[PDB]
Parts: structure tokens; sequence; C-alpha cells
């Protein structure tokens, strides 16, 4: 026995707060959550405890610390299999990282309708407020490797693989309600733009460099979702704080036969949340894996990921009724003009066992729809339907794709195809053919019906010639970018600018700048002029007469568009650090940790290094992290309790702890003696909007903070910032 | 045309310094730098200017905007074969990535020998000074994917390819000069247990979690390798500031069939140079590809990477004169014992023309050796002799990865291997065996000569049972790790005590943490004490009373071990950041670039925007980034002029810039006044070792500036950093 006698080595499996246990496998943490597909998943999973060590052939090793030579000093013998074995398997460890969305995490879950939508849709998964779909779900970025980092600025995707009774349904959306492009032919062309240059590979996770913005400035037509990227939508605080988008319009077929179009959206039920641009940065450096972190302690602690899905329904009739092509994948549709629906609730509520066997080789794409269902002719949508069944055939080997357990469908599945590499099933009918009288045709065509029928397409009208063409009614760029930028409030407005003006500094060539700025004057002169500013570049007389876009079928701002134009802040799961001292007032600390716990937030308790501290009242504090190793950036507030401040008081690092908080814009909140802190972020005696401060921890201390903490930042904050340096 | 009227698009093909044109592919940048290796590759280059842009089949495309669609709304046609082409090959752009050492940067360069070596080996391209080799060098982490950061705490890689004319010879070596294990049976254990952890996939690039520390404290033979890791060698400034190892004994073999035992060396012509642990982690947010950056912009400037071979040569007769063991590569030789002979000089002078092609295809094994060299024991290389071939068959897709423009050797290659997935070679030879009387036996053996012989092993004595066990030999764990620890100075040993303190405090068992400290008590007790002291551990009386281990045979320190010891600095390639204001005192300036470029020392002109400030003479200034933009992370020391101070004297980010570079330990100048920053930083009026200062830029202030950057940076201000809040 290697495990520590009082068995201190094995996470507690029960929901425990981050920090508190090691992370351990979903199966092990959570054994008692189960859906059908977690259910259908045991039948490969693999144990551990109080097995014999193997080959993969089944026979015991004596000895897994040496390999075979002649003599204890002597060469490796050929004949050691049970060496080769162990170094074959380690050496062909590694597929084919994905193309795009390298970087992701995932969860299963599970999905419910709030009512039968059968009225618009016959697709099974949507007929009953009874019946629950389990789930799999990947959030990632774009840009970078699977070794890349979670807080980047890029976009987020985010694709849920429903496993319905009438087959897997996946919806492969975004965290915005566009793209850069509108032809799936442009693709490889925008892809190579943003991703690392062919020379160098340089940079990763990044698109402040010149081939993005050269890309951008010769193809107006990116200049819609570039606002979403350069505002703070590029950099959320948490894959649980984003918006979800299905990019295109779609269609629902009800039994009638009747189709109506529709834009899918997940709303998240704790609200819309982002970082800033230096937090963002320095924390890829800090914890490069943080969301993918947070991700699995949220759902550790039982703080699950909740999203509400919506569609947006317009009428066939009603396909030229706006100012925009509805197949045009750069374009929006405001919600003050086509209100989002609710459809039904997802739960994300179990970590995988296995990221590589689970997260790794998923598979999601957007042709895998189920009857109710069906397309439209948006161009970049049908460009896609062809990219991702061949992009499987490398990445996970060949056509067999849909054995690897986590691709399963639960639904059954049956048909004539047979072979490729890794075949898993073993079929026994006579045919592998139809029509066939040898196995009375089975399996068998079935038709399309309400339930339970066979897919057919919607019998859409086609009328063309075959022509490689853009649709003239795609060729507009600026009124979008224009709806979103006036939708924005004054300090997303302000982070837009910085955004631009970063990435523009990184382009080397200054050309490249400057167009990319005249593009942005076809937008708003205000947010060109601030960009041009910040670059040194000054706008000519003609830049300056640019007559802005029209607005989007009246409509002059949309506040849907807006993070916190709105506020729609929740507080579970948030978590403070708690910078301690040698000797904490217990009882300011017992009143924080009450009023956090009441409203499910969490804590750490930092200090200048490991181990335990002890309060006045002789408690035991056990210190989570030092200040350098769990820094404000990877916290929502700060709180300082009283008691020894002089112990920290000259703590280079516990100071910076809270100047760096301060930018950020996050609440901070300080106690008694704790008030000293005050001089090292400059704030008055009367006090700021932002810092909460009084004698004690108590009264309406924790309410104060725990008010700001549910508005995220203190945006007043913003003009006090540039002159700490921090 | 979408060029720039002026040209700027196209960055000159001439030496240029950092950041002063856009960088490029080597053929472009240095059209005129050649070697056999560098030119045989032109069959396999391909150019753009003035080609039609085709399909792969050579068919030219009209629209390279479109799909192919029933209508200019119409869905997409599947006869489009010009969009299912480009789309096919976009997803299929990946290949599985190394399974370690997946994040690497790469250079062309040649070696030459310093003098024959004949008497102790027969290897060709040892044997004159007048033989250049062509040679391709990857350097690379280790734990991290192809998209992780640069600048984590890790080993790093030094792999070579010498294309030379008797064959490719690979030295696959490494930054340290030991491994973690002693027998490659354990290697799969080992990296698991380093890697990010199995069920969530975390961290990334760090060893810093659970399983590593776990694995180290039962595995104490890790503990030579972990003291490297955990010392600022795990952090190097640049891959040209780096040591170079081969990691174990090898055989030289003479014309006379003479066996020496060889280790193999690089010695950075640069000097020996590594950031601190604040820096590199910061850095790996501010700039993951700082390494891959600096790597490509020396070579485009000049700078071209230099590392001399060295050999340490022991007799066979004296194979086991020592306490330990020749064929244990946890072991290091001293070189107070054994020498290092200084025997030729590598220089890296191009880049590549496409990172993919050249550096992700490279494939490198230590088992490619050549006539004049051969293996040893070494139960560590016995065992990476099965991998490095057996992994290329998944990784770079068959058995032809040497046809591979990149893996091609210069020399002849012909034998009677046919087929394997993607055979370029056609070859006409009727006979596809030997002996073979149709072809007249050709291609023929060669028997082994003093050149151009076949290969021939070593015919090294071998006697004793097959078995399964460890040298009696190798059991000896704590010796080295403290002739290590010893020879370090009293700041790279409280950098020792930060890295192991930082680490264990991200591991979450605390009983890890325990067994690790017990573990560096066997050590040394000073080591074990301040690494306890940092985790609020106490050592119990036994560990208090455990005696030391041996000095290594007579030694009780080898300055060798130590970056800082003996003086090794070289300026020639290092960065400034001079913080520009809007009236710079031009006489300043003047001083600062003339002497910087009599040294070869770049600079970078920041200021708070971008565009141009204009000087006091009216000399226009362009700025090269803003503060914010290029942190004092990426340079080597910071300048500030005089002129304006006031402009920028409240300025956040000019202030936190000196903070940072302050806090990192390097060289600050402060001009008239620009010493109005001393405040900040803290400085008494009287001055500070490590600040220059004076009233103007006069001759003096710049070789003060000067000789502080030949030091590196400035240790004695260690004790003022700890009250900054930076
Ligand atoms: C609307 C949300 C969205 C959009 C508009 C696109 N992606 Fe995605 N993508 C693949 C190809 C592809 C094409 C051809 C287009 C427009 C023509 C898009 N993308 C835009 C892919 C290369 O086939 C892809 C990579 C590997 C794979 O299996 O599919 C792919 C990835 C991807 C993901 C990741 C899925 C996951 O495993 O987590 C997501 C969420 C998107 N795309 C969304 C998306
Ligand atoms: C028995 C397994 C094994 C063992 C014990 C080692 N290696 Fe290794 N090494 C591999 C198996 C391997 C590999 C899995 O085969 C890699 C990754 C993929 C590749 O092409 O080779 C590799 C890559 C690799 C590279 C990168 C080559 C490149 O840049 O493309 C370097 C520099 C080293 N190794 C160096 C070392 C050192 C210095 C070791 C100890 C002294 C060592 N390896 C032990
Ligand atoms: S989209
Ligand atoms: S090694």
């Amino acid at each position: 026995s290697l495990a520590p006698e009082d068995g201190s080595h094995r996470p507690a499996a029960e929901p425990t707060p981050p920090g508190a246990q090691p992370t351990a496998p979903g199966s092990l943490k959570a054994p008692d959550t189960r859906n059908e597909k977690l259910n259908s998943l045991e039948d490969v999973r693999k144990g551990s405890e109080n097995y014999a060590l193997t080959t993969n052939q089944g026979v015991r090793i004596a000895d897994d610390q040496n390999s075979l030579r002649a003599g204890s000093r002597g060469p490796t013998l050929l004949e050691d299999f049970i060496l080769r074995e162990k170094i074959t398997h380690f050496d062909h460890e590694r597929i084919p990282e994905r193309i795009v969305h390298a970087r992701g995490s995932a969860a299963h879950g599970y999905f419910q309708p709030y009512k039968s939508l059968s009225d618009i849709t016959k697709a099974d998964f949507l007929s009953d407020p009874n019946k629950i779909t389990p789930v799999f779900v990947r959030f990632s970025t774009v840009q970078g490797g699977a070794g890349s980092a979670d807080t980047v600025r890029d976009i987020r995707g985010f694709a849920t693989k429903f496993y319905t009774e009438e087959g897997i349904f996946d919806l492969v959306g975004n965290n915005t309600p566009i793209f850069f492009i509108q032809d799936a032919h442009k693709f490889p062309d925008f892809v190579h733009a943003v991703k690392p240059e062919p020379h160098w590979a340089i940079p990763q996770g990044q698109s402040a460099h010149d081939t993005f913005w050269d890309y951008v400035s010769l193809q107006p037509e990116t200049l819609h979702n570039v606002m979403w990227a350069m505002s703070d939508r590029g950099i959320p605080r948490s894959y649980r704080t984003m918006e979800g988008f299905g990019c295109h319009t779609f269609r629902l077929i009800n039994a009638e036969g009747k189709a109506t179009f529709v834009r899918f959206h997940w709303k998240p039920l704790a609200g819309k949340a982002s970082l800033v641009w230096d937090e963002a940065q320095k924390l890829t450096g800090r914890d490069p894996d943080f969301h993918r972190r947070e991700l699995w302690e949220a759902i550790e602690a039982g703080d699950f990921p909740e999203y509400e899905l919506g569609f947006q329904l317009i009428p066939e009739e009603d396909e030229f009724k706006f100012d925009f092509d509805l197949l045009d994948p750069t374009k929006l549709i405001p919600e003050e003009l086509v209100p989002v629906q609710r459809v039904g609730k997802m739960v994300l509520n179990r970590n995988p066992d296995n990221f590589f066997a689970e997260n790794e080789q998923a598979a999601f794409h957007p042709g895998h729809i189920v009857p109710g269902l069906d397309f439209t002719n948006d161009p970049l949508l049908q460009g896609r339907l062809f990219s991702y069944t061949d992009t499987q055939i490398s990445r996970l080997g060949g056509p067999n794709f849909h054995e690897i357990p986590i691709n399963r469908p639960t639904a059954p599945y049956h048909n004539f195809q047979r072979d490729g590499m890794h075949r898993m099933g073993i079929d026994t009918n006579p045919a592998n053919y139809e029509p066939n009288s040898i196995n009375d045709n089975w399996p068998r065509e079935t038709p399309p019906g309400p339930k339970r029928g066979g897919f057919e397409s919607y019998q859409e009208r086609v009328e063309g010639n075959k022509v490689r063409e853009r649709s003239p009614s795609f060729g507009e760029y600026y009124s979008h970018p224009r709806l979103f930028w006036l939708s924005q409030t004054p300090f997303e407005q302000r982070h837009i600018v910085d955004g631009f003006s970063f990435e523009l500094s990184k382009v080397v060539r200054p050309y490249i700048r400057e167009r990319v700025v005249d593009q942005l004057a076809h937008i708003d002169l205000t947010l060109a002029q601030a960009v041009a500013k910040n670059l040194g570049i000054e706008l000519t007389d003609d830049q300056l007469n640019i007559t802005p876009p029209p607005d989007v079928n009246g409509l002059k701002k949309d506040p849907s568009l807006s993070l916190y134009a709105i506020p729609d802040g929740d507080v579970k799961g948030r978590v403070v650090a708690i910078l301690l001292n040698d000797e904490v007032r217990s009882a300011d600390l017992l009143a924080i940790l009450k009023a956090l716990k009441a409203k499910g937030v969490h804590a750490k308790l930092l200090y200048s290094r490991m181990g335990e501290v002890t309060a006045d009242d002789g408690t035991v504090l056990p210190i989570a992290a030092t200040f350098a190793g769990a820094p404000s950036l990877t916290v929502d507030a700060v709180i300082v309790p009283a008691g020894n401040i002089a112990d920290i008081a000259d703590n280079g690092d516990a100071n910076y702890y809270l100047m760096e908080a301060y930018k950020h814009l996050k609440p901070i909140a300080l106690a008694g003696d704790a008030r000293k802190f005050k001089a090292t972020i400059k704030i008055a005696d009367q006090g700021e909007e932002g810092i909460v401060e009084a004698d004690s921890a108590d009264g309406s201390f924790m309410d104060e903070l725990l008010t700001l903490m549910a508005a995220h930042r203190v945006w007043s904050r913003i003009p006090k910032i540039d002159k700490i340096p921090a």
C-alpha cells in the first residue's frame, strides 16, 4: 500500500466546492448521476481497483519497472514483448486534432422541452415535456491548438449532441449569432488568415496579426463578426455565462408538411458575463486551463451549467420581409423584430471519465439532423454539410467513427453498410444490399409520417442557372456592424475601440491598419476616429464624410445585443478571494462566509505561504493558495477581513492583489484595519462606489458586496484605473 | 492590384533587426544563404508570383469566392469539384502531434569541426575541419501540445539532424545532462504522470500537479532531473542561451576499432541565461510564442544561434572508475572530473519556408547513427531505439517518412525496400531482394573500413542471464541532486526553493507534498527546511538527522553546473525597451542607439499609442509598440531618455513597466528628468547598484548600462523586490 492510511488520496464522492477536494472522473465523483447515454456507455467503462496489471492480451505482468536484458547491465532484448507493447501503445497515443475548435471542454447532461412543439415540428425530442434527452456538450475556442489557452480573444463554439429516440441531432453553434464569411468556399481562406502564419506558425490563439487583418480589410463581409470578436463577447468569464446561437436559418417541419424558418438560441441561466482584456490575457498565462477547470469544478460543485433553448421563428411567406437576406449568415435577426420563443432547458451535470475517449474523440456535425428539422440554402451551412463528415475520416481514422462509444446513437441503427477500419459491429444479416429477398428485405425503408417516420426533405422550389455567384442580396456589409455598435453601452463601446486598437497595433504593415480604419469609417465615424487616434492615423476629409449605413428595418439599436445593458447577473458559483493574516478577526470571517454560503458563492482563503493560520479566538484557518499562486484574475471579488493587518501591509503580493483586482473592475470589500489598504488603490477617506468598507464585516457589509457582485464589474471605476500602475 | 503602391508589403531580403520588417519564409528573406541540404530541397519548393490559381490537378480557377449553386440563392451542387477539393484538403490538414516535445521551433544551419578527429572516430563528418555538414535543429519543450506556450517551466529538447556524406546522424538531446528515469520501460509512466491528467486534461505545459509529484515522491531516481527543472534551467531566456546534452554514454569507434565512451555537449556561444519564474509565467500569457519568435528574429537579424559541440571522453578501461555507473542516465559526469573537449561549431543561419512541411514533419531519432559511432547498454537509450522509429508510422503516416523532403539524406540511399503508403521513389532495379543474380547483386553490401565502409557494431562482450532487473549500481538517488544543489549560487538556490514551493503548493493532496519534502531531506537539510517552511510543514526529528549523501568522487561542487557562477554573458542580440515621451531629448537617443548598435544590442521605441512622436530638434521617431503591447517581459533592459517627462510621468502603464522590469531584476537606465521615476520603484536619492542614472545619456551612462546587461540580471536586488507591489 502506497495510499496514505487516512484515505486522504480519494476525493469525496459528493458535491464539494472548488478547491475542497481533488477533482475526479465523473463516474467516481458522482456515481448516482445517470441518464440513458451514460448508462449505455457502461459496457466500455473499465475499472482498476483490485485488478492485476496486464498486457492488452490479458497476460499478468510481474515486473513493470524494467526491460528484459542480458544481465542487469546488459542490452535490452528484442524478445521483451511486454516492453514493446507498452511503448508501442504510448508511441501511437495521438490522433489529429480538429482543424478548428481544437481546444474545447465537454460535459454530459440532459435536455427537456417545456411543452410539446408538435404544432411546428415533428421532431420527437420536442414532442413531450416528459421526454428527457441525454446530451453531450463541447465548448471550444476556434483558432488555437488542443494545447492552447482558454481565455484568448476568439469566437467560442458551443456544440450539443442530442441523443434522441429518432437519431443523433447535433446543434453545432457559436457564441455569436453570425459568422465572418458568406460562402463555404472561402472557409479555408478565412481560417488560414486567422490561424498562425505559415512560415513561422505564429501567433497561437490570436487574431492580432497581419494576415487576419489583411483578409478583413479586403473582405468587408467579415466586419459584423469582427465587431463581436473585438467586443467583450470575445473574452467570456465562463462557458456558463455566454450565449449560444445556431448561426443559420434552418427549418422546422411539422406533421402537416408545413415549413417554418428557425434560428436557434441558447440563453445562459447564469447570465451573461465577460472578462476585460488585460485580465483575459494575463489569465492565459496564469492559468491557460481556466475555463476547462471552471466548467469541471462547477459541475463537481452542483453549480450545474444551465441553458434555455429558444427559437426565433419566421413563417415561410415572410422570407423577404426584412432589410437583409435570411440565408445570409453574416446577418443577425434582431430580437426586437423576431422574439426568441423559449423551448426547453438543458442541464450539464456530469463530467466525463476519460477526456481523450469522450471529449477528444466526440464528433459533432450540423448535418446530423432528425425528421422534423431540415436545412435551407444558406451557402455557408450548405458547405458545412460536406466538411463535418469528411474531416472524420482522417481525425477519427475512418468511416466507423459512429461506433466510438461517445458517438453512438442510443436510437437503433441498422443498415447495409459494412467493413471499414476499426469495424466493431458484427452484422449477422444474410444480405448486405437492398432490395433483397434472402432476408425479406430487412432492414426496411420507412415512409415519412407524423412520428417514427423516414426522413424526407422539404420539397423546396429550386429555380436558376448553375452559377458560382454571390446573391446581390448579400452585398451589404455595414448596417449590422453599426446596429451592434449602437446597441453597446458606453463602456462596451470603449472596450471594442481598445480591442481593434490593441490588435491593429500588432499588425506590422501600416497600410493594413489604415485599410481597416477606412472600413470602420463606413460603420461609425466615432468608432473610426477613436481607433485612428490610438494608431496615430488621421482620417481624411473624404473618410469624415462617409454616409453611415441605413438602420436595420427601422431599428437604431437593439439592447439584446449588449452583454450588460439589461442586468441579468447571478452570483451563484462565482468565487471570492479572502486575504488572510496571522491573526484574523474570527467574527468578520464567520460573517463573510455565512453570507457567501447563503448565496452559493465560493471562497478561497489566501496567505503568503501554505499551511494554516489561527484566528484571534484560536480557530485554525487552512490556506488554499498563496497570493502569487491564486491571483485576483481567478476570482470575481476580493474581501480583506480585519486583524493583524501589519502582517501583510508591506507584502508586495498582497498589495498587488488589490491593485490587479481594482484595475480589472472587481468589487473589493475592506473591514476595520483592512481599510489601511485603501492607500494602495488610492481611495479617498470618504470612499468610492465599488469599494465596500466598514468597522466590521456585517450589518450590511456583505449585502453591499453581494449587490456589487450581482452587477459583475464596477464600470464607473473605468476613468480611475489608467492612473494606477498595475 | 491589392499590394500597396509603395511596396511596403514585402520585407527587405537583407538582415534586419527585430521588428523592423515583417518576418518572411527563409528562402525569401535570405535567398543567398545556401548549404547542400537547402539546395537539395529546391526540387520541392514552390513559388507563387505570376502563377494562376489552380486545383491540385492543374485546372485554372475562375471564381475562388463562390460555390456552384442552382440560382444565386440556391442549394450547392455536388458537381462543384473545385469547392470539394479545396474543402477536402483543408479538412485533412492536421497530422498527429509528437507524443512528447510537440511544441518546438526549428532552423537550418551548418556544422564544421575544429580539427580531424580520426584518432578517436571514423565518423566522416568529423574527419576534416573542411567538412561542412548541413544541419536542421529543432528546439522544443516536452509536456505541452504543439499549441502550448514557450516560456513554461519544463525540460527543453535540442535535436540536431546532421546530413552527413555517410548518412543522417541525429543527435537528439535535451537542455539538462540527465533524465528523470533509469529504464525505458517506465517512460509511459513518467510521461503520463507529467502530462495533463486523464480525467479532465489539465494542466497544460506544467508539472505543477498531483500526479507528477506523486510519481516523483515514489520514484527517487527522478530527483536529479527534478532539481534541474525546479532551477532556473527550466525557464531559459532563449534557445540561444541554454546548454544541450546528449543525455547518454555513446561510443566513438576509430579506424582500428577502438571504442571510446563519449557524452555529448552543446555550449551556447551566446552564454547561459534564464528568466525568473514570475516573468516566465506571465510571458506565457503576454506572448506564448516568445521563444519561437526570438529564434526566428535572431536568424533574420544576423544574430545566428551558435553552439560549440563538446565531447567528454572516457577510455573503455575507465568504465568503473567513478562512484556512479556510466550507463545510468540519471547521473551526470562532472566536468571537473572529465572535461569537455571542444570539437566544432554549429551555426543556425536560415529559417524554414513552411513550418508544417519542414518543422512539423521533421523526424529525429537517436538510433540514426553513422559508422564511427555506436550505442552502449544504457537501459534508457536502449528502449529509445525502439520508440523513435515506431512512432513515425502513425505520426508521418507510414514507413516512407525518410522521403518527406526535410527528412531525406543528402547521402545516397539504395536498398531493396519497396512500397508503403505514399511511396515517392520509383525503383528501376529488376531485383527487390538479395542475394540476386538478375542485377548482379546491386546494390551491394560494403565491409566496414576506415572511410565509406558499412556499419558494424562494436563487439562488446555480453554475459549474464535474461533478467528484468535494475543494476544495483543504479541504486543511488541523492548524491547528484546534492552536487547540483551545492554548485548553485545563493540566488540560484533561492529560485530552486521557490520553484519546489510554488509547484508543491499546487498539489491538492497534502501527503504528496509531505512525501516530497521527506525526499528533499535526503538531499540537503537547508533545502528541505526552506521548502517545508513555505508549505507550513515542520521537519520531524528523524528528518533533521538524515545523514547527507556522499560527495561525488571527492567533489563537493562543480561551478560548471551553475548558469551564472562563472561569467559568460554576451549582449549581442539582446533587446532594450526605450520609453518615449512626446518631446524626447534627441541628444540622449542619439547616444543610446549609437552605443547599443556598437554592441549589437537591439531597441524598441515604446509609447502610449502607435504612430510617431517628434523630438525636440524635430526628429520624427516611429513607435514600435505601446507600453502594454510590448511589456518589459519581452526585453532585457529598460532605458528612459530625458525630454517632456510630464507626458508619461502619470501614465500607469509607464510606471508599471519600470516596476515589472525592476521586480524581474533587469537593468534600468534613467537620464535627466527620467530620474523622477526613481520614486515609483523606491530608489534612494543616493542611487542603487543596477539603476543607471545621470544628467544625460553621455558615454559613461551607456557603458555602465551595457556592463549590467553583460551580467544579465541584477541579483543583488532580490531582497528589495519583496515590498514592491508588481
Ligand atoms: C455556426 C456555428 C459554426 C459555423 C458557422 C461554423 N462552425 Fe465549424 N467546423 C468545420 C467546418 C466548418 C465549415 C466548413 C464552416 C462554414 C463553411 C464552419 N465550420 C463554420 C469542421 C472543419 O468540419 C469542424 C472541425 C472538426 C470537425 O469535426 O468539424 C468544425 C468544427 C466546429 C465545432 C467544434 C465541434 C466540437 O467537436 O466541439 C463547432 C462548435 C463549430 N464548428 C461551429 C461552427
Ligand atoms: C522510450 C521512449 C522514449 C524515451 C525513454 C525518450 N524518448 Fe525522446 N522521444 C520519444 C521517445 C522517447 C518519442 C515518443 O519517440 C518522440 C516523440 C515523437 C517523436 O518523433 O519522438 C520523442 C521526441 C524527442 C525529442 C524531440 C525531437 C523533435 O524535436 O522532433 C527530443 C529532443 C527527445 N525526444 C529527447 C529525449 C531525451 C533527451 C531523452 C532522455 C535523455 C529522451 N528523449 C527519452
Ligand atoms: S453562423
Ligand atoms: S538522458
